């Protein structure tokens, strides 16, 4: 299927390793020029390198920026539009609140909203001006479906979720008639370093193995099977392309069945 | 039907005008001590009078208190305690945001998290020691249906409801099983202040009259009518009541059935 | 809380036990007159007595009729007309590799039942309760369960849409775990499984039928006057906690 | 972006016109084998000859056949399987005061169109999915409308589930405003109407056939290996425009 994404400009934050590692290389691969980010500078710069071998035909600009902070994310797009003049896709990618609810602060429930939240609104508002201006745009918000139904282990995030699930229906409806489209994709469970992590944290917290929580997430999941990166970023990459072009304001689940299994 | 509300204490928030203070007299009716509150003294010593004269035989302690703010919020509740030695059940009511999204800035947003969002966050964080420690408590949520199928005219609001009504589920879970039950309300278009001073802002903005408003919003509700705060209050007495006593997790919308007209 | 139901009509289907029977109490305890149907004469008899007893004032017709049945419907309607002038509450409570092995016939036999079911008695009832500018319709909502279950969400939120202009207001009501004769008959057919249901539910505790009755009743009165076209799960959390 | 669909057999139903033939265009283009079926032998000629000519290589088998009758679906499932050994995909796409006049013989014909017709031919394929550790179904979904999709997105979630383990996918797309032979003549028999419509479209554009196919054309692809039970809808933004 031609996507139609050759020498489309795509800003795909948190893009070093996990979901969004593998998002940029198959933008790469279907045409695409990037900007990749992270925090880290020794991750990002293993992860240039890793894409640019893979990739020599295509631009790939890479930044350190933590696009939780309003600094940083202004700079990340005057930094690409300096370089490309253009951003025809944005993913949003970014971490989302750490691992009882009268025990959360002020504090702790601002730090949440100061994050992934206004993280992806703020980039959200830099870029729609770009985007309707020359009548193009994607936006793939990859949220998570603690959004949809929320989880114990999981009760920010949800609350999160849920408000930016919210918010791409409204600017969905804003934007359509200048075909700058806005969807969301909520991952299940997709293996990336994030996923183990929580592994370990939660065997821990639980008195137990990594193998014995894997399996009894495996028990949740209709296909039996933790999600690959591969996997997760096929839908995205289809959504930030051409053919998705009567696609917009909606959230799809991207979970190996999990929500037929609520 | 017997509610079995007599002698229960509830604090309503922002109880001076419209929703919320006819939720207060309708837990008065029912036999409940009342805590009352809002930002103007003199809107509050008005209807602290309205009540006083009404429902002599209950306690009503009238406070000014602004519950968008920490300080005092928590005041609030402690001056509450200071009463009543309990708290049996909650009712957060406040004042949702303010009448393109790309011209939102960081600033609009923060604000609109710093109200409603952490208002009813903080509030019931503040309620469920109380409440659990007696094994008997309620909180109704006064929401908004624009969490639910947002509302161009209302970006924020919409946001900030998702957020809550994921909110309510998160904690009813948790609290369940201490009979503190945790619900939320969706009202519609009902006959308030603040929906009378919408239709004069909307009539401005749109160049017409508050009656053609009025008679567009008319058309969208399959009853053909605005609600009254009585028939909305009806609702959430029940849900404070002993016989909701199975009921938690939950949003109802009372709007007429402009949710079957989506 | 005065619901304003003194002296209004009430038809409650699946009323001689659980969860009916319940509900035709609570709306006796509120001043309405029943009607109580159900298909075993002997268990509508006891259901009968029990609440001619604890309610003398009351008027209750109760009629055996399996509202599966067209005919049965037809003149369970015709007959609660007759006797009262007016029908004013609808209660609708009847009995609702694996997927691949149902057959057309299997398909057709659910539709036939709570589905349709559903659906003729709302029908047979709105030109009354259209006629009234008064009514009050609550629907008591594996794989066909699931289908039939979503279809009439669906139906309750159109059939909502139309008849509000008439002041005839029809809503849902989802339980989880009840405890009813079902109930306890359907463990014993598979506490011990109790134990392990309780611990699905974030209350901890199976609802009773008073508990259930109670919304019900609310959801029939005049206080939810602007509440049409909605479905409550009343479930001690379960909605909660996918 | 390659789909890994090269000889994969694909069984599109109503592909004579409209969405459905642009589906198996579609599908064709990215290596599959057609099935293509119709009630219309005529219109079914003119499908199956422009996409014979347009996509030489694949081959593309035409059955005239009524999907909502029982025989005529089960002869469609086993002259497929005799033509090319395997059924890999399925796309379920036929035909679809007021309320309390429609009567029990009316809903009964409704269950026995699109609703029966797309759970009866799930059921007729699913054993030789199953058989393959490969499938996908694909399913295109007034008061009887809305009750028959509620049913099958349902539907839709449980056999999902039951499936999932065998490498069979099951999801819905629900379309907006298309382009298609029915939207032009049902225009006509109520631009005009056109422009009203538009006006309720956020994108201001009644979508394609072809904007529509792509997202099929994904979910019955190996691209889509870990997405099951969900409903997509693809319409222009009108689910984001309450
Ligand atoms: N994996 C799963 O199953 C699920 C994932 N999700 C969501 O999917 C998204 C991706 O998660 P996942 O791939 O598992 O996470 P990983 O931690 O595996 O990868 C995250 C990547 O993003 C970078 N990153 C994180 N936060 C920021 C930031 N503020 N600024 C710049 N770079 C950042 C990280 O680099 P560095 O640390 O150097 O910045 C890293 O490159 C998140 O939004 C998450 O909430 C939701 C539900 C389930
Ligand atoms: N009316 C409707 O149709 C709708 C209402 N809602 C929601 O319902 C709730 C009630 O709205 P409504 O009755 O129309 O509002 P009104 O403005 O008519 O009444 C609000 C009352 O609450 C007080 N109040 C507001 N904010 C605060 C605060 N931070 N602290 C203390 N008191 C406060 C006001 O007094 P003072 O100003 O002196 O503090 C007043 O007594 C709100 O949450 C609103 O978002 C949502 C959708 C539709
Ligand atoms: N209990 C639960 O937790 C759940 C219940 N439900 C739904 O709740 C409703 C009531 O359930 P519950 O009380 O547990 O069931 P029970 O079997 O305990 O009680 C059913 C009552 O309805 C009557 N009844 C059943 N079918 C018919 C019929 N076709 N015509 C006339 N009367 C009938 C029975 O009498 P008779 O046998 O004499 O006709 C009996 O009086 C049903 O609609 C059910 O599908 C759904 C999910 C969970
Ligand atoms: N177009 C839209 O905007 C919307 C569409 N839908 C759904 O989308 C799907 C396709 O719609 P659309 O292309 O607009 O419809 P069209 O009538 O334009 O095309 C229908 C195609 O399906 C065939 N067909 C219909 N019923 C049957 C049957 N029982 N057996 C065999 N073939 C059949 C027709 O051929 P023949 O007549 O020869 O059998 C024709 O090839 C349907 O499922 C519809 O309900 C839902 C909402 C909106």
């Amino acid at each position: 299927m031609d996507l139609g994404l050759k020498d489309k400009v795509a800003l795909i934050t948190g893009s070093s390793a996990g979901i969004g590692f593998t998002i940029a290389e198959k933008l790469a691969e279907e045409g695409c020029h990037l900007i990749i980010c992270g925090r880290n500078s020794q991750r990002l710069e293993q992860a240039y390198q890793s894409l640019a071998q893979a990739y020599p035909a295509q631009q790939i600009l890479r930044l350190v920026a933590d696009v939780h902070q309003a600094q940083d994310s202004e700079q990340l797009i005057q930094d690409s539009l300096n370089q490309y003049g253009k951003i025809d896709i944005l993913v949003n990618n970014s971490e989302g609140a750490n691992f009882l609810i009268e025990n959360l602060s002020d504090e702790d429930w601002l730090n949440v909203f100061q994050g992934k939240l206004i993280g992806y609104i703020r980039l959200t508002n830099l870029v729609l001006p770009i985007m309707k201006k020359q009548h193009w745009g994607r936006i793939v918000n990859i949220i998570g479906t603690s959004g949809k139904e929320p989880s114990p282990r999981l009760v920010k995030s949800g609350v999160v979720n849920a408000a930016l699930m919210n918010f791409t229906k409204s600017v969905a409806r804003q934007t359509a008639p200048y075909n700058v489209l806005i969807n969301s994709v909520n991952p299940g469970v997709i293996d990336t370093p994030r996923h183990r992590e929580y592994l370990e944290i939660y065997a821990k917290k639980e008195g137990t193995t990594p193998d014995l929580i894997r399996e009894r997430i495996l028990k949740t999941i209709p296909m039996n099977r933790i999600g690959t990166t591969e996997e997760f970023a096929n839908l995205v990459v289809f959504l930030a392309s051409e053919c998705a072009s009567y696609i917009t304001g909606i959230t799809i689940p991207l979970d190996g069945g999990l929500s037929s299994s609520a």
